[PDB]
């Protein structure tokens, strides 16, 4: 039976008419999408629904992706009625609705859990953004019981200033009994911290003034770490900074100096994190030593790393490589690299390249227990996602797929990856197999859709065709209708102004921005634009890949005053975490695509291994 009661009842339900749905509830208790109509109908009359019916729906349909919205709305009703016993039976902190957390704090305050309710209030209060209305009620109760001290107003003011929510911060500032002056000063300094140059004005030796100054120096460090360091050197002896804020200031200044390759970062970072507690500071301390060519010290630092950093392929690679640079004639780096060859990521490729041994390129589909595959194809979320897919409701299908994945175990995730791959759903498949950390399936991890156009346009534009597959794999994971939050569209994630300029530059026809989700139009414009970035950086894929992600200007900035800089040092010392991983991904993917294209691609080409300013 091709039951079509569902689209009828959907039409009537949307909107107004619930009669067909109720008439079909038995005739559709097996159709997988039926809980969606039930969900809409219950939500519409939720203010009238019995506890019994709602509880029953949440009992039997707790797997719907949207069930949290139903709980939010119902729990809100339950609280508004004083149905506190039912509220706490169903309140879930893991829903991550601040509104429910605040209602729960109210429950604690009125039901003999004052100590816990105070702790809930303070945790929700110590937040730099405006909170929902129910939190205002909680804070009111908390303030009414004498807990909202000026110091707690001050703390939140600081958080609001840090988050650049100045309307909140200024409202908190107007609520300070004795500190209203310093509070206004905090807001002014947060908006323009360069005023800390007026050292004569920030001289009063109290903790409030030290808080104002510390916030300003942390802010100032983002864009002018050199000025921030000079001012720290003045203020350190003039203001009673706590030991904690001094470490925070120093670490933020040190990190920002190190990302500009300023060796003044090293003494500061060494003094304020001698025990290597801050992994970000440890890595940038090591990166900076590498940028400065201080191999001995970089090597000695890799020997002292905490376990979680020492275990990564990154610092296993740099331990071997800094040793080899510190001692070019030592045999000891060989064994170090050999531990790493065998790893299937960027640093494993680098280790193999340093040993001049072939790469590890095994394409091994996981063997799946037929019972686990059946389990996964039998799950209600999967069936719902299947039916959504066949009907074309692609966003609903994906949401089912992704929500279901949040509870699957490793074997199930692998089975889901196979099912999505066989539907030509490359990104869902890539997403699942990546969650499962099963890297040996190179068919799923590296789709070949639109191969003929990819190879042709690469050839037309003079590009290694593995590179364009790699860029596509990173940008969209081969979902040709992908669209980013800022408007980047299609296989190669083109901005519409970028696409129109490329179109005019090459004489490639582009009817509208909308055509950018047509794969061949995307690839033609994307290949052309990619070739422009490529020749702008002298055909160097490392630089051009970085520029694709961060822009040409940022890349030229990252090249200032370099000379014979090795490619692996340059990549490692890219200031943006995102761009560093982007580049390492694209280069690694191009190696894989080189094998699949029978056009071998080393991790970097001869002409890419060094480059200057």
């Amino acid at each position: 039976e091709q039951r079509r009661l569902y689209d009828q009842a959907k039409a009537a339900l949307a909107k107004g008419n619930s009669a067909p749905y109720m008439a079909s509830r038995s005739a559709l208790r097996d159709y997988p999408l039926e809980p969606y109509l039930a969900y809409d109908e219950l939500t519409h009359r939720l203010k009238s629904a019995s506890n019994e019916e709602v509880e029953r729906f949440l009992t039997e349909h707790g797997d719907l992706p949207q069930i949290g919205w139903l709980k939010l709305r119902w729990l809100r009703l339950l609280a508004d009625r004083g149905d506190w016993k039912t509220f706490v039976n169903y309140y879930d902190p893991k829903l991550n609705f601040t509104e429910l957390d605040c209602l729960y704090g109210q429950y604690q305050l009125g039901h003999g859990q004052k100590a816990e309710g105070y702790a809930t209030s303070e945790r929700l209060w110590l937040v730099g953004k405006s909170q929902p209305a129910a939190c205002d009620t909680l804070f009111g109760l908390w303030q009414g019981e004498g807990q909202l001290t000026e110091e707690k107003v001050w703390k939140r003011l600081k958080l609001a200033a840090e988050a650049r929510n100045y309307s909140l911060a200024s409202h908190l500032a107007q609520r300070l009994p004795t500190l209203g002056n310093q509070g206004a000063l905090m807001v002014s300094v947060a908006q323009n911290p360069a005023q800390l140059s007026q050292t004569g004005r920030f001289s009063q030796r109290d903790h409030a003034t030290a808080d104002v100054v510390g916030l300003g120096l942390r802010r100032l460090a983002r864009q002018d770490p050199e000025k921030a360091l000079s001012l720290l050197d003045y203020y350190s002896s003039a203001l009673p900074f706590s030991s904690d804020e001094k470490v925070a200031i120093a670490r933020e200044i040190g990190l920002s100096l190190a990302k500009r390759f300023d060796p003044r970062a090293l003494p500061l970072m060494t003094q304020y994190d001698p025990g290597l507690r801050d992994n970000t500071v440890t890595e940038w301390r090591t990166r900076l030593l590498l940028r400065l060519g201080r191999w001995d010290e970089a090597y000695a630092l890799t020997r002292k790393l905490p376990q979680d950093l020492a275990a990564t392929s990154r610092w296993r690679y740099w331990q071997a490589r800094s040793l080899q640079l510190a001692q070019p004639n030592s045999k000891e780096p060989i064994a170090l690299y050999q531990k790493l060859a065998g790893e299937r990521d960027f640093y494993g490729f680098l280790a193999a390249d340093r040993l001049s041994v072939p790469y590890k390129l095994g394409n091994r589909p996981a063997h799946i227990d037929p019972r686990v595959l059946q389990r996964v194809r039998n799950a209600a979320s999967t069936r719902r996602a299947m039916e959504f897919f066949n009907r074309g409701e692609v966003i609903n299908a994906r949401r089912e797929w992704y929500h279901a994945a949040r509870l699957f175990d490793r074997d199930e995730l692998i089975a889901q990856a196979r099912l999505a791959y066989d539907m030509q759903w490359y990104f869902p498949a890539i997403r699942s197999i990546s969650q499962a950390q099963y890297w040996d399936d190179l068919d799923i991890r590296f789709p070949m859709a639109h191969r003929a156009t990819l190879v042709r346009e690469a050839k037309n534009r003079g590009l290694h065709s593995s590179w364009i597959f790699a860029i596509t794999r990173q940008e969209s994971a081969f979902m040709s209708d992908a669209r980013s939050g800022v408007g980047a569209t299609g296989l190669m994630q083109l901005m519409p102004g970028t696409a129109k300029e490329t179109s005019r530059k090459f004489g490639i026809p582009l009817a509208s921005t909308q055509q950018l989700i047509v794969p061949d139009v995307n690839i033609r414009l994307g290949a052309a634009y990619l070739s422009q970035v490529h020749s702008q950086f002298n055909g160097n894929r490392v630089l051009a890949s970085a520029a694709y992600n961060a822009g040409p200007g940022r890349v030229r900035q990252w090249l200032k005053d370099t000379r014979h800089l090795a490619f692996d040092v340059w990549i490692e010392t890219i200031p943006f975490d995102e761009t560093r991983q982007y580049v390492q991904n694209v280069l690694s993917y191009a190696v894989i695509y080189g094998q699949k294209l029978n056009a071998p691609q080393p991790i970097v080409d001869w002409h890419e291994r060094y480059f200057d300013d």
